[PDB]
This record gives C-alpha cells, structure tokens and sequence, in this order.
C-alpha cells in the first residue's frame, strides 16, 4: 500500500517533487527542500 513513494510525502502530488531523501523512522520519503533526511513528524 506504499505507493507514490518516489515523491516527497510532504510535497503535494500536484507538485510532484522527487524525494531524494527518506525519513528512516517512518519510511516516508521527503525532499530536502522540506526536511533534511528526517521528517518533522518523527522525533
Ligand atoms: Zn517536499
Ligand atoms: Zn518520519
């Protein structure tokens, strides 16, 4: 059920920002333009 995980989970799907980073604790992929490696919803 983990689809569209090529695009930053913090970025809206209409924006389509490629996720170069991924938050390890939740495995949600993120753009460094939003969060550096770790998503704000963890720790
Ligand atoms: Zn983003
Ligand atoms: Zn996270």
């Amino acid at each position: 059920v983990m689809k569209k995980r090529t695009y930053c989970t913090y970025c809206p799907s209409k924006i389509r920002r490629k996720a170069n980073a991924s938050c390890k604790k939740c495995k949600k992929v993120i753009c460094r333009e939003h969060n550096i490696d770790m998503c704000q919803s963890c720790f």
